[PDB]
């Protein structure tokens, strides 16, 4: 009992398909650093939110794709994380520590970075303007402390640096996953789709257009844990279409290849700083900016930078930063995702108010022209409908905004030939555009709210009542006291998967067992049978009770 | 405490009038929808209180002259040649105005700024106005599923 | 309304065939039962 208890943590335990199609359990060990640095936090958040996209955003075959893609992505993270753990060598030296602790405390410089917003705004609510020094005005910061303005200037500078340490912490911990999710893409493509072999991707696809700057780059998988993706595409495709033809598009050198197989001199010939711009690779370069340069996250602080930037132009420029807080906490982010769930919904709903609205102008300016009057200066009058320009403006800018409809805002149209007329096109002015087409607009958020409710509810409940895995109900495992707790936490734990993932790649290659080379065979052939799917261990053995 | 304090001024009384609330059960039930989401409400004010502001540091810059209160042409009450009595504005008029801001300043009618204020009031209302205040209804609406 | 009804059909295609009816809590005992019970055995294309 002790030494199942001490190494109850290490003891790693799931279930394969195996030959036969007969679930086989298999044990392994899981490391203490494994075990760790899966337990990290930002990994857990990572695992929430690939849970999410897996049960909410669909896919039912393709469920064990994305999971090792979440396997293998999720291991390279983990590799970042260990690697970022706290003359010319000097600079070197201490060039990666800044750069390790930037991308530590790269979250930490993100708060920083929303509270110096909030401070330099405060100091910007005591701005204040006069003509006199403090036709032309003055801006100045009125202030009885008589510090405020250092405090301004001292705040407006550490803001953009921490600004800077942003964009750097960001360049060195996030774009890595961002390379290599495009360079793994890439890859699967052109291994098993050939899509620049023999599927040309199509002209507005600005993605793959794109790909093909680095495909001839004498670096293509970096960031990516196999090199040797070139090598199996010539192997592949290349008796097909062309090997020579492989070579030029990869490029390949057929002879150099095969002399690196028996023969790989390693030196280090220059040692100097010209060797880091020599053996730069420039075309790779361009591709690599390219993919960060129109990542979201990284156009969202760039535009950071150059609001910070221009705060230093005009003060009052540091306001924008305030918005930070929608892309930082994250309830200020869901409700936002509720406001921009419908969003095309709401645009064209806009679209349908310019039109009916425009309906209505065409139909006021022929008729009801005379009662369009905005000036009590008899001498002066100032009709706001007698060119459809205008009254199109006066209708959207007034008659929208209106507590009532366009009929509170015009001449009165008792005592007039008009008068039924222009009553019935006040109430459905009222009636189609005030209380018809604003509740459109508030309605499409009021079921936005709805939505991410069914959505949380949706996944949280599928968590509770079906094994990520196996898919087997807990109406089933539950016969057993707690049988679905010990199912999703000793049978098929998602968990144990990353772990036995792992394990195989640590192991020497000469040294799995059956079982985990066939597993092996089929990771790399990229072949998802062995999860057990709508099968379990206690189903398979019922007769002999498990 | 407030029993003994309604001996020092009677009126002090009034404030055991929200017992009801912690008494009859409907009204704990209502009053629990209130506050189920009462965090996201919280918050939503927040946001409302950033985007108003948004709107002050534009209306100082550029909109400055038309927010006279004053029918008094000798003594002018610009109520926005300061940043502290501009937020004030915005945040205690145009947020209660039935329509935006739009309706509480000078007309922009005849003016080199007229269609940059008309973006400007239309868009205090749609956002200010229509959106976020329906998401504070919104939050209660759903509350009560 | 107009909610649950896209909803309903989406889920009713999902959960069940549209020829036999039988639900894919049977078929989805064997790997992509559904799926392949979907795709070669009962296909409204292939009956058109
Ligand atoms: C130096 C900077 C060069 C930047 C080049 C970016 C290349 C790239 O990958 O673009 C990316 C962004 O592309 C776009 O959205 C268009 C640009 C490719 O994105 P995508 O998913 O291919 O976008 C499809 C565009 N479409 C949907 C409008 C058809
Ligand atoms: C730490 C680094 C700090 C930023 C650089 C130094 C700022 C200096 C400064 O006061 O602002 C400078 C501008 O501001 C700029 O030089 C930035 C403009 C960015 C535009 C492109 C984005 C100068 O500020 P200023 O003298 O008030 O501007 C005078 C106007 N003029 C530039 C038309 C002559
Ligand atoms: C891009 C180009 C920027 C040009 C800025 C510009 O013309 O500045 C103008 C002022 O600045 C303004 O009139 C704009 C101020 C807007 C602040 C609020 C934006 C909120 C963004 C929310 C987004 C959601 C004029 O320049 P200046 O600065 O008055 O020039 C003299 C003063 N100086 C010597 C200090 C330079
Ligand atoms: C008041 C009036 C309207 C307010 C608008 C509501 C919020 C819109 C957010 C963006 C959006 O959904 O845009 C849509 C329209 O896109 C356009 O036509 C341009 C929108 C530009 C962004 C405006 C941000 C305003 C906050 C595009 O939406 P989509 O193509 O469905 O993809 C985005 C939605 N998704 C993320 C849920 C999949
Ligand atoms: C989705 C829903 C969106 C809303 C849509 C509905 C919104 C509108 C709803 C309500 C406003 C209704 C106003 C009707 C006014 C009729 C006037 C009348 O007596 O007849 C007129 C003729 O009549 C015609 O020319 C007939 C065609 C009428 C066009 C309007 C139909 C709207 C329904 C009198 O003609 P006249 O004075 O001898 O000629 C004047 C010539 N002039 C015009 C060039 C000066
Ligand atoms: C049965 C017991 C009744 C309560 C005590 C007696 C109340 C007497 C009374 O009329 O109120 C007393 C206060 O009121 C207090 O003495 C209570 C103050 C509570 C403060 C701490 C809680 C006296 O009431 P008053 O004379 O109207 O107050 C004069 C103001 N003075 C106290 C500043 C001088
Ligand atoms: C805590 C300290 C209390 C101090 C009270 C105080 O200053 O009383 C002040 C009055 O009282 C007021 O100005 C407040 C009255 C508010 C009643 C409504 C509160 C509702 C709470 C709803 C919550 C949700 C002044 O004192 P006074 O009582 O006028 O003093 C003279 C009169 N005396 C001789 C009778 C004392
Ligand atoms: C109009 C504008 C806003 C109106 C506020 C809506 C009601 C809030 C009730 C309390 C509340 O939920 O406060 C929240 C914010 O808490 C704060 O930031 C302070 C709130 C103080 C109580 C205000 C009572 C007003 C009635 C804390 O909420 P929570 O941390 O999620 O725990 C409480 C909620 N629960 C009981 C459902 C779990
Ligand atoms: C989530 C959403 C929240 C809402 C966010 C959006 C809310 C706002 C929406 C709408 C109001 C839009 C008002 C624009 C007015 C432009 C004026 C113009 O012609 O250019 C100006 C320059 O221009 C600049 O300085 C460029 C930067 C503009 C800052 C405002 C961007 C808002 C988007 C003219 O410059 P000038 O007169 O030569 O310089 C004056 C100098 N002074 C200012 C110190 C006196
Ligand atoms: N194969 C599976 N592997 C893991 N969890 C599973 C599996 N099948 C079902 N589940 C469910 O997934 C849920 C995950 O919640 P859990 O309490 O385990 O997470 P956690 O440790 O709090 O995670 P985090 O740190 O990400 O918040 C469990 O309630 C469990 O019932
Ligand atoms: N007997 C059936 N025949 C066809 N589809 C069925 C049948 N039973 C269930 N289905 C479901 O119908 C769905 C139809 O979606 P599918 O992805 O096949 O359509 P599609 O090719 O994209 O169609 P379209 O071109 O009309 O958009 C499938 O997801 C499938 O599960
Ligand atoms: C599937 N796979 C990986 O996912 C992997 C790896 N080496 C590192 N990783 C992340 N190897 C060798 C591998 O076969
Ligand atoms: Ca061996
Ligand atoms: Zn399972
Ligand atoms: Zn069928």
């Amino acid at each position: 009992e002790s030494i199942l208890e001490y190494f109850r943590p290490y003891l790693g335990r799931i279930e394969i398909m195996g030959a036969s199609r007969r679930i086989e359990r298999i044990y392994f060990e899981i490391s203490e650093t494994n075990r760790a640095q899966w337990e990290m936090p930002q990994v857990k958040e990572s695992k929430r939110q690939f849970i999410f996209d897996v049960v909410n955003e669909g896919g039912e075959a393709e469920k064990m794709e994305l999971f090792v893609s979440f396997c293998e992505d999720t291991i390279f993270e983990m590799q970042i994380a260990a690697q970022i753990s706290e003359f010319w060598g000097e600079l070197e030296v201490q060039r990666v520590k800044f750069l390790n602790y930037l991308s530590r405390n790269f979250y930490t410089l993100r708060f920083l970075a929303l509270f110096l917003a909030f401070a330099i705004n405060f100091i910007l609510l005591f701005y204040k303007v006069s003509d006199s020094p403090p036709n032309m005005v003055y801006y100045f910061l009125e202030e009885s402390t008589g510090y405020m303005e250092p405090a301004l200037w001292c705040l407006s500078l550490l803001h953009t640096l921490v600004a800077f340490l942003c964009i750097i912490g960001y360049n060195c911990l996030k774009v890595p996953l961002v390379i290599f999710k495009r360079e793994k893409e890439l890859a699967r493509k052109l291994e098993f789709d050939g899509l620049y072999i023999t599927e040309q991707p199509g002209d507005d696809d600005v993605k793959g257009q794109w790909d093909r700057l680095v495909l001839n780059t004498p670096s293509f998988p970096s960031n990516y844990w196999d090199k040797f993706v070139k090598r199996k595409v010539l192997d592949k495709h290349g008796d097909i279409f062309g090997r020579e033809r492989i070579a030029e598009l990869l490029g390949m050198d057929l002879a150099s290849l095969e002399i690196t197989a028996h023969n790989e001199r390693k030196p280090d010939p220059p040692p100097g700083l010209l060797t880091w711009l020599m053996s730069i690779d420039v075309k790779y370069q361009i591709w690599k900016f390219g993919v960060i340069f129109t990542d979201n996250s990284f156009l969202y602080l760039g535009w950071y930078m150059v609001m910070s930037l221009l705060g230093h132009y005009n003060n009052f420029f540091f306001a924008a930063h305030l918005l930070d807080i929608a892309m930082g906490v994250k309830t200020l982010r869901t409700i936002l995702s509720s406001v921009t769930h419908n969003g095309k919904q709401l645009v064209m709903t806009v679209g349908l108010l310019a039109v009916v609205v425009y309906l209505y102008t065409v139909v006021a300016f022929n008729f009801f022209r005379k009662f369009y009057n905005k000036s009590e200066d008899e001498d002066e009058p100032d009709m706001k409908c007698d060119d459809m320009m205008t009254c199109y403006l006066f209708h959207m800018y007034v008659g929208v905004r209106a507590g009532g409809g366009i009929g509170d805002e015009i001449e009165d149209p008792a005592g007039d030939e008009y008068e039924l007329y222009r009553v019935v096109f006040d109430i459905t002015f009222f009636f189609f555009v005030i209380v018809i087409l604003l509740a459109i607009i508030q309605g499409l958020i009021i079921d936005a709210f709805g939505e991410l409710r069914d959505q949380q509810e949706q996944v949280k409940e599928d968590m509770e009542t079906k094994c990520f895995i196996c898919g087997i109900g807990s109406d089933y495992f539950d016969t057993t006291p707690h049988g679905f707790e010990t199912h999703t936490l000793e049978e098929h734990n998602l968990a144990n998967y990353m772990f036995f993932l792992m394990y195989l790649i640590n192991k020497d290659e000469t040294e799995h067992t059956g079982q985990e080379s066939y597993v092996w065979k089929m990771y790399q052939e990229r072949c998802w049978d062995f999860f057990p799917a709508g099968d379990c261990f206690r189903k398979q053995y019922e007769d002999q009770l498990s």
